[PDB]
């Protein structure tokens, strides 16, 4: 694991953590002791390495005395690295338990600390951690790898009046012996986990329920939009059990986020995390939840045992999302959700360049900070691996026997990408002569679009690219001939697909841009994905009036897919340019620090 510091499972395994801490938003610090239960892999065990960023370490107890610990120098955004001197040698399969009590930074890359302006109810302050990939050692110290499993139980102090929860099922509150303006959340993680999933949250938080396992937590005003919008959850849970066996992990629970929240959805075990730009008033970016509820199989059950090997949660949650959206709203919109995702891989090709090492589907992450590295590809790439794949084998139904049985094989383990292609060939192995057709070093190795596109049926896409070259053919004297009842027979997806299209040929002539607004109206659409491409399409054919509105939406939120390129379309727009760099400035303290840092780079400040 090469964006790891700590001893590699090959020399000592945490199979526990006992997280006790309070959060403090007076310093903006979580202070506490993790006491890690670790197993040594080898004989005559004298030393351990850890993971830490920014952390400030007490001390580091085993046996109830103090040890010898020392931290090395930054490397950067791996961090520093911790080397402590076990008392007493250890022999292979011994297990000790070490305790650490620290304090992080206020600058923590894991963490996102709110005032109570910056929510909604703009009377308490909030809190939320994103460990994925490499954040969970700026939270405590760890081996912070995916290639580790761990349970954990926790015990989290907050002012009484918040709600503390994390990424594990909830085993009571009381109120803090040592305070009574504060209340003690407990809570347990019995299925082990690599370090990446472990997430808290505190904030003034309420909770509604939505199906037989399924609680919607959000502050009181995004209650009710959300558990509306969230409705279909444990239907679609109900069809990725089908698809990949049973729920293993007890509740299934939903966090919607402040808007700074940088993601669509973090597949935090038992309580999905996600943006509150989902909240579309119809369920249309449902998408986003079938993609989380399928993480609880690929990637949190069988799970990559290292960065590089990213596209092996990515790509099956996809095929498996994919599959979801398919089963509730039929064949052919699969193909039209497959097709856009081939779409969105030629944007990221087109964005890197098509020898980037960015657009291999297993890359090397050696000295690359993975936020820097991460994109569409090991989602769309991986993605375009699997239904290529499924064509070539003999279709869906025969493509799910094997991923139902490649979770059940790699279950509660980590593995590469080697592991999975093992696993392939053996499944398949009457049709090893089929498998040896495909060019394996070009689709996982090589830079650039795939070397084979698959076959998409075109049947919901076609009005989509007819309307789109009606617009990029027209001239003038056509701008006339466009109307609102254009857009009739389009759903919203369509709608968006039409956008996509279009933006992929942008800039369009001013005139064109301004005439689709006269008769579609598209400044009304509240539809996030829908306004994100509009307001680029404006910005990147040079329309002025749209200047205000995109940078409202690039600061009004901070999904990472809408707030990056629409600063990035600012920035490189002549007349919005020195605005989207002042805004930025302005904005940057509130940021989510990962979010500040990356448009930092993208603008060049
Ligand atoms: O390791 C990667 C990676 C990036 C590009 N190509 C291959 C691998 C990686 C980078 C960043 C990363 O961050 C996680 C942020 N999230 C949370 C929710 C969706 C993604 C996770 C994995
Ligand atoms: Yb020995
Ligand atoms: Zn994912």
């Amino acid at each position: 694991d090469t964006c790891s510091l700590a001893s590699p499972a090959s020399v000592c395994r945490t199979k526990h953590l006992h997280l006790r801490c309070s959060v403090d938003f007076t310093r903006r610090t979580l202070t506490g002791t993790a006491a890690l239960t670790v197993q040594s892999q080898e004989d005559n065990l004298r030393s351990l390495v850890l993971d830490t960023k920014d952390l400030t370490i007490e001390k580091v107890v085993i046996n109830g005395q103090e040890v010898k610990y020392a931290l090395g120098e930054r490397q950067s955004y791996k961090g520093s690295p911790m080397e402590i001197s076990l008392p007493i040698a250890l022999s292979k399969n011994q297990e000790i338990v070490i305790e650490i009590s620290f304090e992080t930074s206020p600058k923590s890359s894991a963490l996102q600390w709110l005032t109570p302006e910056q929510t909604s109810g703009k009377e308490h302050p909030y809190l939320f951690s994103q460990c994925q990939a490499i954040h969970c050692r700026a939270i405590l110290p760890c081996q912070d790898t995916p290639s580790v499993k761990l349970t954990y139980t926790a015990e989290v102090s907050v002012p009484k009046e918040l709600v503390a929860l994390m990424s594990a099922i909830r085993d009571g509150e009381t109120p803090d012996p040592e305070d009574p303006s504060r209340k003690i959340y407990k809570f347990i993680q019995k299925v082990p986990i690599p370090c990446y999933l472990i997430a808290l949250v505190v904030g003034a938080l309420e909770s509604r329920q939505i199906g037989p396992r399924t609680l919607v937590w959000s502050e009181k005003e995004q209650v009710e939009k959300s558990a509306y919008e969230f409705s279909e959850t444990e239907s679609m849970l109900k069809i990725a059990e089908d698809l990949g066996g049973p729920y293993v992990w007890g509740q299934y629970d939903l966090l919607v986020l402040p808007p700074s929240f940088p993601y669509g959805g973090m597949e935090n075990p038992c309580l999905t995390f996600v943006t509150p730009t989902l909240l579309a008033g119809d369920k249309s970016l449902s998408n986003v939840i079938a993609h989380e509820i399928s993480h609880s199989w690929t990637g949190n059950l069988v799970t990559n045992k290292t960065w590089d090997h990213f596209w092996l949660n990515e790509g099956h949650t996809v095929y498996l999302e994919r599959h979801i959206c398919g089963r509730l709203f039929g064949e052919k919109f699969r193909h039209f959700n497959a097709l856009g995702g081939w779409g969105e891989l030629q944007n990221s090709v087109k964005t890197f360049g098509e020898t980037h090492p960015f657009t291999k589907l297993v890359v090397d992450l050696t000295d690359i900070d993975p936020d820097v590295a991460y994109s569409s590809v090991p989602y769309e790439k991986g993605f375009a691996l699997l239904f290529y794949l499924e064509q070539l084998l003999g279709g869906p139904e025969i493509f799910l026997g094997f991923l139902k049985a490649y979770v059940e094989k790699f279950s509660y383990k980590s593995i590469t990408t080697d592991d999975w292609k093992d696993f392939l060939y053996s499944y398949f192995k009457d049709k090893v002569d089929v498998l040896n057709q495909v060019d394996w070093n070009a689709w996982l190795y090589s830079p650039g679009l795939p070397p084979i596109k698959p076959n998409y049926d075109m049947t919901l896409t076609n009005a989509c690219i007819a309307l789109s070259q009606r617009w990029i053919t027209a001239k003038e004297d056509d701008l006339n001939s466009f109307n609102a009842t254009d857009l009739k027979d389009l759903s919203s997806h369509q709608l968006n697909e039409f956008l996509a299209q279009t933006l992929q040929r942008a800039p369009l002539p001013l005139g064109h841009i301004k005439r689709m607004q006269e008769v579609y109206n598209f400044n009304a659409i509240n539809n996030s994905e829908i306004r994100f491409r509009w307001l680029r399409l404006c910005i990147q054919s040079k329309w002025e009036d749209a200047i205000p509105l995109a940078l409202k939406m690039a600061t009004e939120q901070g999904r990472m897919k809408f707030t990056r390129p629409l600063f990035k379309d600012l920035a490189a727009f002549d007349k919005s340019h020195d605005q989207a760099v002042r805004t930025y400035q302005e904005h940057k303290a509130s940021m989510h620090p990962v979010t500040a840092m990356l448009v930092g780079k993208d603008l060049k400040v």
